[PDB]
Parts: C-alpha cells; structure tokens; sequence
C-alpha cells in the first residue's frame, strides 16, 4: 500500500514530466522539419541540375556558379541556426552540396548512405534518420531529410539537416526525478540515444550493456522493477509515438520510499 | 496541497522548456531573414501602404514579398512574416495588394524592435484590426540601404495559434495552463478563449481571484468549482504560466 503509493507516485510524475519533454523534443524536431521543408521548394534545390560538385573520387569535380549559390543558401541558413550541425543535399548522380563547406572532401557518395536510403524510402515524406555515425569528424548525428524531385529525376535528390547527440543531451540531461534520478533516451531498436549518466553508452544497444541495462530490453512500456548498477531501480518506460523513440526514467528505489 | 506546488511545478517547467524551443525556432528564422540580401539590402523600392492606394510594386518588392511567402508556407504556424523600413514601406505574407492607409513605424512590434537595438525580442501581445487579430511578434531592427538601424523584421504568431499550442497540453491527470502577461492580459485560456487578451482581474468569478497572486499557490472557485492554480513564472518568456488542477483531483 504505501510501497503502492509511492511507487504510483513515481510512475505518476515521471510520465507527467517525460511526457512535457516528449513535446518540447518535438517542437524542436517541428522547427528542423518545416526548415527541410523551406530548403526542398527552394529554386536552386526544387530546380537543381547536374552542375554540383561531385566528391566520389580523389578530387571534387570544378564548381559551378549554381553550386556556389546553393552553398550559401545553406551556409546562412546553419549561421542562423547553431543547434544544427550540417545542412546538405545528396543528389541521384552522386552530387552533394553541403555547410560546413568542405571544398577538399574526397571519396564521398551520399548516396550510399543511411539517411539517403531512409529518405528514397519515404519519398516525398520529411522523415528522421536512425542514429547513424559520421567518422570524418567522428560524430554520431541524426538526420531530418525528405526526398524531393529536381532536374535529374523524380525522386531527384535528398535534402539532410543533421543534428549531433550532443543536442539531444542537452535537452535530456537537464531533467532530475528527485535527487538520483534521471532520463534515458532510447531508438525502438534498442540504440541508445542519451545517457547523461554514463554517456559511454551512448550509441550502443541497450540489449548488449551489462550491469542489468540488458533486462530494459525487453520492457515496451510502464513500470520495472530491476536491479541496475549493483543498486534497486524502478524503471518507467515511456514510449514516444510521434518521435518513434522510447524515452526510460530511472530513479533508485531508495530515493522512492523514503 | 504543498505537493501540488512541487509536482506541477516540475511538470511546468519542461512546458516552459517545450514554449522556449517554439520560440527559439521563430528567433533563429527571423536572424536568418535579417541576414538576407534582399533584406539586408533592401533600399527605398519598397510598396507604401500609407495612402489610400498602394504605390507601384517594384521588382526588389515582388522578390521580397516572395521570399517572405516561401518561408510562412513552409510554417503553417506563422501567421505573418513582415519588414517595416524608416521610409515607411513594407513587405507582408499574406500579401495584401489592397492595404491602405498603414505606416508600420508606429506599431508596437516596430518600436518595440527599435528600443532593442541589437537584440531579437518577442512584443506584448497587441492587436490588428483588419483581420481582427492579437498576435505576439518575434522582431529584430536591422541596418540596411537606408539606414542604421533601417527597418524592422517580424514574425507574427497569433493567439489563436499559441491557443492550438496550449490546448494539447495537459497538466497532471485532467488539469491545464493558462498563459498569462504580467500585467493580467491573459495570453491564452484554453477552455474559455474568449478570455484571450482580456484582463484577469476583470474576469470576476474566481479569475480575479488568480490576479493578485505573483507567483506560487492559490485555491479558488472557478467556474463553480473548486480548484487548485500554481502561478509559475517563466523567466525566459516574460510569461507566467498558471496551471490548474480541480482540488478532486489533487486530493
Ligand atoms: O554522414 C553524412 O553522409 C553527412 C555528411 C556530413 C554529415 N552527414
Ligand atoms: O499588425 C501589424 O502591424 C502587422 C501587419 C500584419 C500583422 N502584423
Ligand atoms: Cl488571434
């Protein structure tokens, strides 16, 4: 009964509290979507040609007046927008328009890559990538992207605003259920997104973690009761459907009876 | 009644947080257009509404007008994006080719702007009159041709947009948020809206009952109901936020 109430208690206030920060991770995400949005019916990107640099093999094919306006249409938009770490557009013949710019950038294909595919599957939808890893600068980024049609072809290309984990940390970390507690951020797939008390474990599946982190695995939502670090946790597992992400609030069960 | 306090106050926070990332997307778009050659550049060939007729529409105003255009299609929740300039011309989406007798150097987003010199502000809400509007303004006063500063960009959202916003959210099991001004205009009410952009203390019932109260709780009858408010003031927005929970509820 009082073991009930305040264990009910806890489920109670980390859903209500979780689920504010579900809202404000998709305002968030809104705002990079309507800007993906603005980018894809621009005139050079909605009418691009066949005149960007290319970058799959040595040396970047030669710049093209065209190339140099998309460029810095999407320079200027990254310029006002710190939070986003790279805005780009990867075309069917293998082009690619990208801030930061990186004139010297070699043996890149975007279309080999996972938010292109994503964006082909979902053509004519703006869409978030899985976590995926950047090594040129060794980063782990999610992208917003949405296949549109341009002069090559219908669907003709990919336009990527990319943001870095260290975003969504940011919005994570600063939530505290009670004094020990704390959010963790999780794909469906099991990929951790944030982990603001070990962020060793960022990008790693949670089912492949030791110390007890294996058995959140199987939970799809609700309470857990489990040990976790050598400790007693409660675990509530609260999904996020529009994000398509899962997002657990973890507090020691010391912290709840007392 | 004390954990009331505690616990809607943990969850208004992160409403706070989630209103401050809505607001923050609108200030990083409104950088982005003062920083924009059309805009940045812009010179004295710009349409005059002040008159009954609008004066002849140029080339720089049609490339203006369309940029603007472009980017509110992009946000469905912006309700006008605009640029005031010294001279008293203006850009607007949604264009209106048949405005008149409008200077927007004497509006309050534009003074509002210009008494911020080199900083991106929200207005007080305020009103316009010829779509019967109250819109929040999100501004920045920029150089350009003209001068420095040389006009005004703006990015409108109206109450009823904020009310769409504050609507879906909820406040422990079946409570809500009201957004309040600190001098007692109420932003949004989410039940009543047509309390939007009245006065608190002119509401009666128990509404003038939250007036008086800054900051933490009160209890009241609202609506012929008894319920518990927390009056949780947003340091960032300049708002307060009253979240209202029925005293049922709470015991
Ligand atoms: O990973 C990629 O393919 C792109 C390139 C810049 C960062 N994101
Ligand atoms: O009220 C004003 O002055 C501007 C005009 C469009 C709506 N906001
Ligand atoms: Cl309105």
């Amino acid at each position: 009964n009082l073991r009930d109430k305040a264990t009910s208690d806890f489920v109670d206030s980390s859903g209500r509290e979780i689920r504010q920060v579900d809202n404000a991770m998709q305002l968030f995400f809104d705002g990079i979507t309507q800007n993906v949005n603005y980018i894809a019916a621009h005139p050079l990107i909605a009418g691009a040609g066949d005149d960007f640099r290319n970058y799959m093999g040595a040396v970047a094919t030669a710049q093209s007046e065209n190339d140099k306006q998309a460029t810095e249409l999407f320079a200027s938009i990254a310029k006002a927008h710190p939070a986003y770490s790279y805005v780009s557009y990867g075309l069917i013949n293998g082009s690619y328009i990208m801030t930061p710019e990186d004139p010297k950038m070699s043996n890149y294909d975007p279309r080999v890559r996972p938010w292109y595919k994503t964006a082909m599957a979902n053509a004519g939808k703006t869409v978030r990538s899985d976590a995926y890893y950047w090594a040129n600068d060794d980063a782990v980024l999610v992208s917003t992207i949405r296949a549109i049609p341009n002069k090559l072809g219908n669907p003709g290309g990919v336009v990527n605003i990319d943001v870095s984990l260290k975003q969504l940390t940011n919005i994570v970390k600063q939530i505290k259920l009670g004094e020990s507690g704390y959010l963790m951020l999780m794909e469906k797939n099991g990929t951790v997104l944030v982990d603001p008390k070990q962020p060793e474990h960022n990008f790693k599946k949670l089912g492949e973690l030791g110390d007890g982190f294996a058995e959140l695995a199987k939970t799809g939502s609700g309470l857990v009761e489990l040990t976790l670090n050598g400790e007693r946790y409660m675990a509530n597992v609260y999904p996020s459907e529009q994000l398509g992400w899962n997002f657990i609030g973890l507090i020691k069960q010391d912290e709840v009876m007392a």
